[PDB]
């Protein structure tokens, strides 16, 4: 039996990698990790994938050996400590997103899809497709056509295989509501969760809302200075809404609720592919958050995975695999 409850993701590896390099994609993930994993007591573990280690611009339609090696051993790793794989594509063709514009970036995002079935076709137990790890439109009219059109191209090869589906607002989870009525037994929908974003993305470098912020929070607590920020970046004014905004477990919960509402309509399974909290976080507040998070996970009964296994600012493990904190592996690992 293998299961998809107790996740971690693997993102830097094949996806978001710093220098497109064999060195790279050899060394960061070995099979070492996917044990170190393994003996943790996750039951899977989330990868992340770009197009380009898989196909080129040029050549569309030429798949590299090169590249889905990768994910071939990986499936190895797991298969042999028993650990499902959640297969996702992070960085589709075209998505500046030209993929719902141009339908030769659609086709290739199909073909893609249709060819990894095929190349999985026999693999029943430990692998699962996460279509596209989110989107971002105006509405869900162009993602909903295209996903259609993508579900109806692997069910063509593979009628059984579990497609894991997120919706607009990157797999938001009151998206969840605006995705087309799929009517079909192997779907799991997926929604992300960093609630609340500054405290989850305090001082992320690659936030300009949370790098001016500039501001350390802990949890629970709250937002501090939020009047005297806007006062002096009025660009910022809309972040007044969060002023003085309680950060507790009744917030999470309230943040939640679009998910499990949707799910009492669909009578659907969910899932949480990432949340986390950005490592430079209090290491009491990181793990406060994580175990009032997982707590609502497992009284909901929703399956998920924690950003990130190690570096991508969101580490749990340091790169000599060891835990940056053996409670909080504890509290993740379910
Ligand atoms: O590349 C930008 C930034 O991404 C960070 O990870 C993302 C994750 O991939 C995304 O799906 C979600 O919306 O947010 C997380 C956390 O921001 C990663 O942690 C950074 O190192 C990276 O620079």
């Amino acid at each position: 039996m293998v299961s998809f409850k107790a996740g971690i993701n693997l993102g830097g590896w094949i996806s978001q990698y710093q220098v497109f390099s064999k060195e790279h994609f050899d060394t960061f993930i070995t099979e070492k990790d996917i044990e170190t994993i393994a003996e943790a007591g996750f039951d899977h573990v989330r990868l992340p994938f770009d197009y380009p280690i898989i196909e080129s611009d040029d050549n569309v339609g030429e798949y590299k050996e090169d590249g889905l090696s990768y994910i071939d051993r990986c499936l190895e790793w797991c298969k042999k400590y028993n650990l499902g794989l959640v297969l996702d594509m992070h960085h589709a063709p075209g998505y500046t997103s030209t993929l719902f514009e141009d339908p030769n970036q659609q086709k290739r995002f199909v073909d893609i899809w249709r060819f990894l079935a095929k190349r999985y076709i026999n693999e029943r137990e430990h692998i699962a497709f996460e279509l596209l790890n989110q989107v971002v439109e105006p509405d869900s009219t162009r993602w909903n056509k295209l996903m259609l059109e993508c579900i109806k191209a692997i069910r063509e090869i593979d009628s059984t295989m579990w497609l894991y589906i997120g919706g607009n607002n990157y797999n938001s989870p009151d998206e969840l509501k605006n995705l087309a009525d799929i009517d079909d037994d192997y779907i799991v929908y997926n929604f992300h969760f960093y609630n609340p974003f500054f405290f989850t993305h305090q001082k992320a470098h690659w936030s300009e809302s949370a790098m001016a912020y500039n501001r350390t929070v802990k949890y629970p607590g709250q937002y501090e200075g939020i009047e005297e920020f806007v006062k002096n970046n009025p660009k910022y004014s809309f972040m007044m809404e969060l002023n003085n905004l309680k950060l507790n477990k009744e917030l999470l919960r309230k943040d939640l609720k679009p998910a499990i509402e949707f799910r009492e309509k669909k009578k659907c399974k969910l899932y949480c592919g990432e949340f986390g909290v950005i490592a430079i976080a209090d290491l009491e507040s990181r793990i406060k958050w994580h175990e009032d998070y997982i707590s609502l996970l497992e009284e909901y009964d929703i399956g998920g995975a924690v950003w990130n296994y190690k570096k991508m600012d969101f580490e749990i493990y340091n790169e000599d695999r060891k835990p940056v904190s053996q409670e909080l592996v504890n509290i993740l690992a379910r």
